[PDB]
């Protein structure tokens, strides 16, 4: 995961509203989340892949090995079992709670990190660059 190391400022999101409300985020959290424009700390150490998000809404942190189920609590405060793998260079992280899924994509796209959150039909897009 070395090209996806380092911290990353987000420059664009579309549909994130469309998305959280497909999720079930609330009015009030949707508003807030939607105007943060965070950023997003990779490190690697070992086979532990740590993503951090700092924004003026909420800080997570997340902690995981390749293809080992965890514990995740979300930015809008859900409760999820999460998996991240590697599927051909695209880190692919999978939320499911509530008998709910969402699958959350990263990959690197020349130079921005491209994230792309899918909840049934709907997609979002949210562009980083390096910091």
């Amino acid at each position: 995961c070395d090209a996806f190391v380092g911290t990353w400022k987000l420059v664009s999101s579309e549909n994130f509203d469309d998305y959280m409300k497909e999720v079930g985020v609330g009015f009030a959290t949707r508003k807030v989340a939607g105007m943060a424009k965070p950023n997003m700390i990779i490190s690697v150490n070992g086979d532990v892949i740590t993503i951090k998000s700092e924004s003026t809404f909420k800080n997570t942190e997340i902690s995981f090995i390749l293809g080992q189920e965890f514990d995740e609590v979300t930015a809008d405060d859900r409760k999820v079992k999460s998996t991240i793998t590697l599927d051909g260079g695209v880190l692919v992280h999978v939320q499911k709670w509530d008998g709910k899924s969402t699958t959350i994509k990263r990959k690197r796209e020349d130079d921005k990190l491209v994230v792309e959150c899918v909840m049934k039909g709907v997609t979002s897009t949210r562009v980083y660059e390096r910091a």
